[PDB]
């Protein structure tokens, strides 16, 4: 929501598009909710509280202070992720185009020949990890560079199997600049690096599920994690494989073996840290140009061991620039080894050159079994060409992109592979193999078992919400675990629909009430930034792959008007309210048709009874980032804690929502009211004196208007009790008797209240109805009706015309305690 | 939007929910266009020049001086129209419920016990035709109304056989506060009282196309404009009928019979203004509540004689207190006639009542016989009951929704239908006839036959647009026609879809670009709301039921800037560019890469080709009140800009591969269709196979250059050996200004593999106007390509490299043979 | 799967639509198989198989002797719900209307001056609780009756709310010609009126979930069964109404007071059912 703070003396004024303008020195708290409620993308705040920009980045709302407004101010023109503990802003940005230029997240892509199929006169530039390099660009009062990159176009380019580098992607930006911004997708880069060392810091064993190839990156410094992931594929998997015959497809323009190799020794590390808990000794045959390593080396310190002809640059220690074939015993036992030889490209046929490789091929295999056969605690990954040839069936099998796809592979093996069955395997399998498959993703391991686990910290980022997994399995893990952060789809849709899909790939969907959890914060993504020190410039759509964040057994839980607030509740509803309504009283006037209370419509702006849960029930599509359900528990035990509010108030919103719903024809939003309704009447245990036998009643003085019976008093109250229990009532009476009078009564008109009822408003005192509700209630003593309350003083029974006066205050004389049917009151204190 | 203009003394401002500030004294027509593309509702003016907030007015947008913060500022926070040339804001605004009311614009309703059916303790309160009573609420430096009335309910109510009130007014006020406010149902009902006076009296002959029961009061003034609606039902038609009994179903719980009086009544009076295009006398028998007359007077003046015992009517002149029986020689030659004869009842059998009723049904048939055997104007409407009896075969039968349906129609007569032909009816198909038809329309005149009038001004109010009229003679008719007001529904459609629909209610849909009109304005609700001196607070969602609007032959038709101008063209486009887009460049960079421009995207802040076309094509859904067309058309014969047409071009080409990438079939087509407009209008050539060109030298050279000659050619052109004369001239003309350009490089880039330039700027506006010269020339000049202004530095594939901004030489200007030595001028 | 089976030496031939032709002496179960992989609606069987009509008849498949060609064959050209253990043929057509008659299954219905408001010339007559009293109507090898009625149109005039019957009975009867035959409402009566006794008869305790108006004559010789239904409107419930006046609304035409008793009447005893298990 993008809150740019700038200094009041420097009150720079232009007219820039979406922009808005708050400042006041009343609260802190409640000028953050004003301009969480504030309708347009900028807001520029004048009187500037330190405070409230802090309550706003806990929020997820960005709000940052601006002090260069020559070139701070217009160069957050743009959106951003604000890491406000460091103060940090790392922008989202694609205007650096105008350089003619393409932005990468790593350094080996420099290397290649590719910018010879640009478009002419374009470069790439390297930026470094979320732009790390580009902070050299913005010398601000906050440090600031931009996380944006090209890097999501060269990796699809790869994967696409197209060819012409130029027009796809002359195509792709095209496309980038009539399309809306990757927000997701570029801030959660940041959010993953932010996130995962604070978790393997502060907890003790870190569970992450579903990783993608995406983060392959991430985790590089972190063995402790546990992944799951989809299986892997197996040499036993081969047997299914129909034969095939060498096919000589070209993907990409630009030689991509680097990448290749880059993601089979990932995946071999990612391999032996699933095996054992710690960095190996990473060792490599072959693999001269080697750069990459540059790219490991930013997110972890590795020893490397090389061996090639050629020199190798970014090696910690190039152990000999001659070839490797017996000295096996120079590699430690605590290691991994890839094996990437290829003797050379002979200028002989090319059946002549098949038979040289196909026996290095074997060469390269021994190689790999005399390293695993001798020492306990190692991994490798061999090259291999396409053959008939006898490898061990549970020998994992890799074929990521590279160049060209011409009769090679890789297979992974560990110390268990080596003494295992054999299988013999045709060439023709291998073919269809590496014709058939390309590797997806470097996490090879077991998929996770949706279990609730007691001493891990289990990470679900993205993986859980699928159609084909378990949907009640999905419900008791996030219901039942602890120290968790889990991810669901939100359920927007209308005609409230089980699952929502893109071309036959479905998810299912959930709404917050779906979940019976104990302590947890059920937030967006923008409260689930806020939760780890993040905030954000652009808040989630209604309609959209929005998703809700779960974080089970969270330090916040308990701290409720700091994180999954209700702050931008009224957002939706604000610009609804003053643009397009039909008038904007119409919630009030709404809210008060929906509960019965039609019988006076006139200024009921002033003391409604409905609350917050109406805003969160009907646009919970925007505002879903409240967590409603925390903030009704925590308000049962205070442990109202500034609000201070009746349970009776939270179902009449109830009811106005349901109401709404149906005649909006919104079934998802009707569900959700019913059961948040239900959540209501389990934490509270309501009881309702329908049939009453006592009353509370206020007498007064004077009486304002003319009235035609005998006693005029107010029912401030209606109970339902045992007769013992009435020095209870007594007592809890007397423990307000001071408030009681201290109320100022006022009325200021008369109406109809029924057919053959007539009554005087009574205003000012319904505030302390509630405050006394709460007492009855905690007292186990059955107060209210299942009707709403409404003060009125009955003057008479007869149908007669509505009158109004000055506002005049009322004066209370006597505030007794009478037996319904009887003329007998049993308590009037003065 | 709401446009609020507030004085350096009310310089006051609060943290009001949806707003905006815009003030500026250093700009002149541009203040209110800026103001235009702000994303807000609500906008508030400081500095504020009294000619822009005209401007705004006069484009449709409501701007308004305020002064009274205290009150007039807390009560413009809701939507209204505003009719800016006698300064009154007509409210639409429906938080009166909170003084527990219904607000009515018709007076005879409160007469009605409805107020016994309402929720306990509320009221009905008469206001006035558009909240006329309601000024004095208001005291503002304006003249203020509410013209928002609950009369959707009750009339819904009337035509729905609904029973119970109560329960019925309830759920509708809760429906209205469910969803946005009906803008287009409350503001049309302004727009049309202001529309046809003015008609009336700027044109001769008016045609008003299928008017509905809603503007039933409206042409009540008004026997000038010829109407033409559906039709009617006749006598001849109830050959069709099955016979049925009698069968009471009870329609409304209070007395609504005076609303079925009025509207036999008005009925009538249209179909005698049909018959003879003047006023007529209007006579009635029984009529005792007689207050309906107070609403007709309102808007008319008409001459009431009334023959009612013992009961005295609003405003008739009441010639007689007495039962009429044969006082027929009484009633003039140019009269209306009434005849609803009370015919009281009693606690007697309703077999014989029956029979009562049949005589007394008899005796009122006789009574309109004898009322029209004479006469050479006359009209005539009377109440019969269900009976056999022997009617004209082309009178009309008319049953308007009455409290019940207990064995009642009425029957309207001309002079024509006495000497025609009659024919027996049975009492079973008159008890069908009242069960089985409620008369919608009090308009029941033959439908309007779709071909152009030359004499008339037509009207065409929403009526048009279906999906049974002939779409082609609708076309023709916009296309053809001298002096009109026609709307269409406009085709929003993402998928090119040429019908919309709702329950088997289909409409047709049209482009702007799918009428062929010479002489017209077709533009939004907006634009025609302020051609007719109306302006509104906010402007029409992009996917409502929107209409396109069109107005033939109008005096505003060649004042451009005046209206359907281009306010709110980046409205959108500004929003998204901002906000959610990927970069604030992401425009000019789509529009340089989709030319064939992505050689370099450094020099395209500054010096891009246009853009006004591409946010009229694209985000036509929103601004669709631009009228592209005759913009294009008015610039292409002068009648400010000075674009280029191949300017236009480009943007047709860039909306063409957005909408091809967004999938957007209509944005596409319509891009389509207006290249070819332009084409069209525009008989552009292209030297695509170069003859001559023109060249500019400069001795300054920031770079090192690898050329032999280093030259800016700044032309290319196709030309006989006969036209290198007059080419010389046009290159005198401004020689002068070619010279006084402040030409500046900035950097050198990649022009294309092997191709290495310096970036040039300030020489393209320069193209321009020398481009316009060339065509209005006849000379081809010009390639199909984009013009980039660069000068070669050389062939040498090299790096980019950026200096200061350096001014350039201009030492000579020329024009030379293409891969010849000659060259044919060299002036200082 | 209609599958009729007739004599072999009477293997009378015409054209009739959508028919098929089986015949074979092979297995048992085997042309039962083949019959039921036949494409068309009609199957016209031959060799007829008491067995084999059997298995069909176990299968869901509609098999039956004919031995009228004359009336019996030309007779079955609609759909039927056969009991094949009774050898009875409940047969749901509305070929009736050619009568000018409508058809209902409850005689307090032509005690109401309901005839008045048909068209011209129509009348309603009673059939009987799915057809029984139409068995003089059709003398065949089998027990055959006619279990179709216009009842679910009286019922849906009266819940309504809408006044003209002329117009709604010819309206419905149009739709009921425009649209195909309700087959699982007409063939539910039959199943549930056979099912609930053998299920009494069978078993110990019967719960029924969710019963209908539609099956309120079903149950009422059965108060051992158990139902469960939606909740009853209670008095206290009445808190949240919101007060309301004198309104006269008119549903129907013709008195149904006693369908307001009759209803009445039956609500009592399953109250009473629903206490104590006895009558
Ligand atoms: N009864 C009640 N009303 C609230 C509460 N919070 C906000 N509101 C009402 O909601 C309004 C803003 O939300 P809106 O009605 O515009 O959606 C405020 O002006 C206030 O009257 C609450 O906790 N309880
Ligand atoms: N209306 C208009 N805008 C132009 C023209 N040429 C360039 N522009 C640019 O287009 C912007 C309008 O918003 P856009 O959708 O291009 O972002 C203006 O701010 C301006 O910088 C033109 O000829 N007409």
């Amino acid at each position: 929501m993008k809150v740019l703070a700038l200094r009041h003396s420097v009150a720079q004024v232009y007219a820039d598009t979406q922009i808005y303008t708050h400042d006041d020195t009343k609260d802190s708290y409640e000028n953050a909710f004003l301009i969480s409620n504030l309708t347009t993308h900028n807001i520029l705040y004048f009187n500037y509280s330190a405070r409230t920009l802090e309550i706003l980045n806990k929020s997820g709302i960005a709000a940052i202070e601006i002090q260069s407004l020559e070139e701070l101010f217009t160069l957050i023109r743009c959106n951003f992720t604000y890491d406000y503990e460091n103060n940090v802003v790392y922008l989202h940005d694609y205007s650096y185009y105008t350089n003619n230029e393409i932005r990468t997240d790593q350094h080996w892509i420099t290397k290649t020949n590719i910018e010879e199929y640009l478009l002419p006169g374009w470069k790439l530039t390297y930026v470094g990890y979320n732009g790390n390099d580009t902070r050299g660009h913005y010398n601000f009062s906050f440090t600031c560079q931009n996380a944006a990159t090209d890097d999501d176009i060269i990796i699809e380019y790869i994967y696409s199997e197209a060819l012409d580098f130029q027009n796809f992607m002359l195509r792709k930006i095209k496309e980038r600049m009539t399309t809306s911004l990757p927000i997701a997708r570029l801030s959660n880069r940041v959010f993953r690096d932010k996130l995962f060392p604070l978790l393997v810091k502060k907890h003790k064993r870190v569970v992450n599920v579903g990783p993608r190839n995406e983060s392959m990156f991430t985790f590089l410094n972190f063995p402790s994690i546990r992944q799951f992931s989809n299986g892997p594929y197996l040499v036993k998997n081969t047997i299914k494989l129909k034969q095939e015959r060498w096919l000589g497809k070209r993907v990409s323009q630009f030689d991509i073996g680097q990448y290749k190799n880059m993601l089979n020794v990932i995946t071999t590390i990612y391999h032996y840290y699933n095996l054992y808990q710690e960095k190996p000794i990473i060792y490599m045959v072959g693999s001269a140009p080697s750069y990459w390593i540059y790219d490991v080396r930013q997110y972890s310190d590795f020893l490397f061991e090389t061996w090639d002809p050629l020199d190798t640059p970014y090696s910690s220690i190039h152990h000999k620039e001659l070839f490797f074939a017996k000295d096996i015993g120079k590699l430690k036992d605590n290691s991994i080894l890839y094996i990437d030889i290829r003797t050379d490209r002979g200028n002989a046929d090319w059946k002549e050159w098949r038979k040289v490789v196909e026996l290095q091929t074997i060469s390269n295999l021994n190689l790999a079994y005399q390293y695993l056969a001798t020492g306990k605690s190692k991994v490798c990954c061999v090259k291999l060409t396409a053959m008939d040839l006898e490898l061990p069936v549970s020998a994992k099998l890799l074929h990521h992109p590279t160049t060209e796809i011409r009769s090679e592979f890789y297979l992974l093996l560990d110390i268990w592979d080596v003494n295992n069955i054999k299988r013999f395997i045709p060439k023709g399998a291998l073919y269809s193999f590496i014709n058939n498959v390309i590797t997806d993703n470097v996490f090879i391991q077991s998929p996770f078992k949706i279990r609730t686990s007691v001493s891990d910290y289990i990470v679900a980022l993205y993986a859980l919400s699928n159609d084909f997994n378990n949907r009640e399995d999905i419900i008791n893990l996030i219901n039942n675990q602890k120290q968790s952060l889990i991810t669901v789809r939100i359920n927007n849709t209308f005609k409230d629909e089980p699952k929502v899909g893109f071309k036959s790939i479905y998810d299912w969907t959930f709404l917050p009430t779906d979940f019976e959890t104990t302590n947890a914060i059920v937030t967006s993504y923008d409260g689930c930034l806020g939760i780890f020190g993040l905030s954000i410039s652009l808040a989630s759509k209604p309609t959209g792959n929005n998703h809700l964040f779960i974080l089970n057994g969270t330090d916040k839980y308990y701290k409720l008007d700091q994180f999954a607030n209700h702050t931008g509740i009224s957002r939706r509803s604000h610009q609804v309210r003053f643009s397009e309504s039909a008038t904007s009283y119409s919630g009030y006037i709404f809210r008060d048709l929906s509960n019965s209370n039609f019988n006076l419509i006139g200024t009921n702006v002033e003391n409604s009874v409905s609350g917050h849960v109406y805003n969160a029930l009907i646009y919970y599509r925007y505002n879903y980032s409240f967590d409603l359900k925390r903030w009704i528990y925590l308000h049962s035990v205070e442990k109202g804690k500034y609000y201070e509010h009746a349970p009776i108030e939270l179902i009449y919103a109830c009811k106005s929502a349901k109401e709404f719903a149906s005649l909006q024809d919104d079934l998802t939003v009707l569900r959700y009211a019913n059961e948040i309704e239900n959540y209501i009447n389990k934490v509270y245990s309501i009881t309702y004196a329908d049939d009453p036998n006592y009353f509370i009643g206020i007498k007064f003085n004077n009486i304002p208007y003319i009235y035609d019976v005998k006693v005029p008093h107010l029912t401030f109250g209606v109970l339902y009790i045992s007769d013992n229990m009435i020095p209870d009532v007594v007592k809890i009476m007397k423990s307000m008797k001071q408030e009681l009078f201290g109320m100022d009564v006022t009325t200021s008109y008369t109406y109809m209240l029924s057919d053959g009822v007539y009554v005087a408003n009574v205003s000012g005192v319904l505030a302390t109805y509630f405050k006394m509700y709460n007492l009855f209630y905690k007292n186990q003593i059955t107060f209210g009706q299942s009707r709403m309350f409404i003060p009125h003083i009955t003057l008479s029974f007869s149908n007669n015309k509505t009158v109004r006066i000055e506002t005049t205050k009322l004066r209370i004389k006597s505030i007794y305690l009478r037996k319904i049917r009887g003329d007998t009151v049993f308590d009037m204190p003065e």
